[PDB]
């Protein structure tokens, strides 16, 4: 009955129903997305209306459409045709993935360059990769892939080990025509070998490793209800999920005795970017989104007990629309479990005598996605304290070139003749805030030095000073981890016992943001990435910050759009947008098979509460 | 047989008979440290000699002493009288904390001052606060300690809740007599109690835990032999027990196929100081060094199976001396365990078909100290994957005084009428290292920015620059978050097989060094923590930041003495020295008692392998 459950097989077989019956999806199309629609504001009506988002691609170059469905009435309520040069393509299809490389296989300018280096086309795998938008004016509103060559030489065969360097290629997916074949030189192709489970490579396992066995005698101590509805240690929260974004995180509220308390209307990962910082034009182009292009929550493991997740695992098995509207599971798609984290609070006391020990634990909501030679693993984490975090564990291979005779200021050396360029991660979490309530707004805050002199005669005081952001041109933000910076957003109409407004304060890992030029075609197509905190007025249709349709947009969509008009955001519905990334320079250590590495962010309650919450908590 | 075995109680009772014979441990006289030294370097002649380093008090007002004493050969190596007011006082001593509540509640200015605040002296506990270095002349030279005072209603009561707010004293504990009364005015004394175990503060306790088992069916992973030396999953290292820093790791290395590969020869946390940011004259002095003044080692907790240390658990249980050289154990006071540390690597390969999931774990080694109103944890962490990390969990009660009507700059509100002054809790890591031998560098790496043009047309490059540091001068450094900065500790001497030293990554959290005022007392008495990394050139007597007697000492011993020798860092025994900590702004959420909060650092290999180190870990 809840209108944030997970989409039913059965609703997208309604879907692909009403769609067809419209007329509008015949064999030449394909579904790129389609995903349920959040309810819009003021959904105290209970008249349910589940509605869907459908993006809809044409195989025979008509132009594509974006449609709206109500499952609940049966009916289309609008379906408009795209301008793709004006608005963007539409997202990358599981389907092309093959079509670059058997397009190339009979090109003859491909095949002179794969003769001149004496590869077998039978052996060489092409990456098929998003093309972004640069000097060739012939691929405007054209639907563009880039390929980048690898060689495999047998079928279990690490590839990326083997890159094919000096020779990339452009083809048109939808014209079936290889537009241009840039082969700048002959590298030698890498030899050794990356195969990670060769018990060459290996050597002999270990037997060293004895079992951890972690258990719950008494089952889990969270409830699910409804399908995704989650209550644990005083959390109440829904678990969506969408083919675009991923696991997303729906009504974050927090029991505080009488009342539920809402903290987070919306939580999710709404863009993640890699630019690659290799001026070759081999790849001086390539910069993948893989939420916006490339749909994160397609590629979603099935995640196995015991490997992936270990305890005691509840799952969940979101339903997704494959290409022609069939319902398709993800089975074990998303693992929810309790896990315990140390001490909580301790302390002994010389006065009193008394010695007191609590434990912490959070609940952990998880699923892991792999697009082409990454890895990526989604955490959300719950604490008993109020603390809420989320983590991004990067692994895979690393994407690989050759490393040239004399070096590189851009490329790792990884192995003899082996290169990995320079390049980032970069994400967005897209914090739709509902701070005891929407009346919300965000305080800038820095540590404060003082001067030795009168009122300060020992040169010992510091102060902080908070700065709010009233208008939308005003909030688009940088870090001081020097200063100590960080964000609180409070509630002015909802005050503690003490008369100071509740609020949550965002302490972020002051990474590096987008190290391109400000003036490269990266910077310009997510813009986003080039600062840290960007605060927007709620709007419904404001929900990716790079935009809607992300592969081959032309730039500036999305969030610079957005804040251009300047909405009040002091005590209003506000959206808090957080930039953070990664920075890699490969080490060998990261080759042939990359151990994790991570970066987040995390939000504490600050003042939200008249004392500490955790006073309840047993001594286990 | 090890040179780096944990001192025994055998040991410590000869020291004793040794001190005692020798004329130096008179009734009048008390160890306020005793310790093992290491061995010198080049301990390769197997001529064990076990040395003791002793601080001896004389609470008559006889000159101090330092004394080394040789249990091997029962022999008093050295004996030195000590003159106070040039190199400091010795460290605070067990049985001086009642001494500052004794003789106020004898002292006629203490008990007006209690008497107009209608306070019953049996009620009112003073906490023993070291006292600094500022501008009573009187001082100098004399053992001092200042007083704060906090009311308990009954015995069972959290005295913390009630501060005496406006007064302070200052007493010299040898000879017996009160400097000085300072009383600034009546504040109210906050009466809401502050007692996290009484159930009306509570409420009914939680009965939604369920429990979480963890066991081993076939014991740890890790061996401990010769009381204290541990090998896990190709780690090796020796735990010791110091009673000023704690627990100390000695001999840090990693069994690379054949070889013993040295890593880190010493790693301990060397100091910590907790600098208020109050200006008020009640607490403008306050900064307490809990490591050089108090000697964190002697007030670790025993940890308790199942609340403290969770899991298949070994302890070691290190025997400290007391203030008359018998040996005491501290049982079951360092926890050793590993644990489940989630996915090490993972990757499906949308080309091999194979799918590939490693998990990660960590081997755990703790302790826990009570200082007063603080308690802190203190964790080192080895990973498979090579990464070595320490974190710091800061939780106890928070410091408190009265919250002024009219606010404050400097000063949280936590209840009513209570305040807890802003502060700061800043450590300092002391890691002597030895990256595959001694001979090692550090070079400062930041990320380079690249602008759009001629060989970068499309804007999209970026690097990296390394500085090595080459002399003490220069290797004094700050932290620059937004260029990435990291320090990397290499060895130029030994390659990896693509001819790259070899090197280990230090990566800081970047949290701010001190505040204060650099012309104030603290910024010299605790010089090294306004900078984030100091490197200096190994020397036997170089052990801490701040010198050997931090108590009163005047300022500028320590760190800004050595690296004035300038001496060359490039290729050589190094020690590096790293800064970190937290800015604490207390939250009402931190009352009555708070959730930790943690800080620390982390060492990843860098190029220190020849691929990925955890390739031969089994599929679980
Ligand atoms: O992550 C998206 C880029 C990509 C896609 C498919 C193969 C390799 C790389
Ligand atoms: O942490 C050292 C300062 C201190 C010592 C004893 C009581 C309260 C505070
Ligand atoms: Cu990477
Ligand atoms: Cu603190
Ligand atoms: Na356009
Ligand atoms: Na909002
Ligand atoms: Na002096
Ligand atoms: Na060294």
């Amino acid at each position: 009955a809840s209108p944030f459950r997970l989409a039913s097989a059965g609703e997208i077989s309604e879907v692909q129903g009403i769609l067809r019956t419209a007329g509008l999806l015949g064999p030449e199309k394909r579904i790129a997305y389609l995903g349920v629609l959040d309810p819009a504001r003021g959904a105290g009506s209970e008249a349910e209306d589940r509605r869907f988002r459908v993006f809809i691609h044409d195989v025979s170059g008509a132009r594509p459409q974006e449609v709206t469905v109500s499952v609940t009435n049966g009916t289309v309520i609008s379906a408009v045709e795209l301008d793709t040069a004006a608005t963007g393509e539409l997202p990358v299809l599981e389907e092309e993935f093959e079509v670059v490389e058997q397009l190339l296989a009979t090109d003859e300018r491909w095949l002179k360059a794969l003769a001149a280096r004496n590869l077998d086309v039978s052996k060489v795998r092409v990456a098929p990769l998003s093309a972004g938008v640069f000097e060739y004016a012939e691929e405007r509103g054209r639907r563009i892939l880039r390929g980048l060559a690898f060689v495999q030489d047998f079928p279990e065969d690490s590839a990326w080990a083997h890159p094919v360097d000096g020779l990339v290629a452009y083809v048109d997916v939808v014209s079936k025509e290889v537009t241009r074949v840039i082969d700048t030189g002959v590298f030698p192709v890498p030899a050794e070998h990356g195969n990670y489970t060769d018990p060459e490579l290996t050597g002999p396992l270990r037997t060293t490793q004895k079992p951890i066995s972690i258990t719950q005698p008494e089952g889990p101590s969270f409830t699910v209800t409804g399908g995704n509805h989650i209550e644990w240690e005083k959390w109440s929260l829904d678990v969506g999920f969408d083919v675009r974004e991923g696991v997303v995180l729906h009504n974050i509220a927090f029991r505080d005795g009488d009342r539920l308390r809402p903290i987070i209307n919306r939580a999710s990962i709404a863009e993640m970017v890699v630019p690659y910082g290799d001026p070759s034009p081999i790849r001086s182009w390539q910069n993948y989104f893989d939420t916006g292009e490339y749909l994160v929550g397609q590629y979603a493991n099935s995640l196995e007990l015991g490997c992936d997740c270990l305890g005691d695992i509840t799952y969940l098995s979101p339903v997704i629309s494959d290409a022609f509207g069939n319902p398709r599971e993800i089975r074990n798609g998303i693992c929810m479990h309790e896990e315990d984290w140390g001490i909580l609070a301790k302390h002994s006391d010389l006065w009193s005598g008394i010695n007191y020990t609590r434990r912490n634990r959070r609940m952990v909501i998880s699923f892991f996605t792999t697009i082409g030679n990454y890895d990526y693993g989604f955490y959300w984490y719950l604490y008993l304290d109020g603390t809420i975090e989320f983590e991004a564990k990067a692994t895979g291979v690393v994407f690989t070139s050759a490393f040239p005779e004399g070096g590189s200021d851009n490329i790792s050396q990884l192995a003899p003749g082996l290169g990995a360029p320079f390049h980032q991660h970069i994400f967005s979490a897209r914090l739709d805030m509902a701070i005891d309530g929407f009346t919300n707004r965000v305080e800038e805050e820095d540590v404060v030095r003082q001067t030795m002199g009168p009122g300060n005669e020992r040169g010992n005081a510091f102060s902080r000073k908070r700065t709010v952001l009233t208008r939308e041109s005003e909030a688009v933000r940088e870090a001081d981890a020097r200063t100590g910076r960080t964000w609180i957003i409070s509630n002015p109409e909802s005050k503690n016992r003490l008369n100071e407004p509740v609020g949550y304060k965002l302490h972020a890992h002051n990474q590096p943001t987008l190290l391109a030029d400000p003036g490269s075609s990266i910077a310009r197509r997510a813009a986003f990435a080039t600062k840290d905190l960007w605060v927007t007025r709620y709007a419904d249709d404001e929900r990716y910050p790079t935009g809607d349709f992300v592969n081959q947009h032309s730039g500036g969509a999305g969030l610079p759009s957005y804040i251009a008009q300047d909405r009040d955001i002091d005590g209003q519905d506000i959206v808090v947008w957080h930039t953070f990334g990664l920075t890699h320079f490969p080490r060998v250590e990261d080759w042939p098979i990359m151990p994790v590495d991570t970066v987040g962010f995390k939000l504490r309650p600050e003042g939200f509460f008249d004392r500490s919450p955790v006073l309840d908590v047993p001594a286990n």
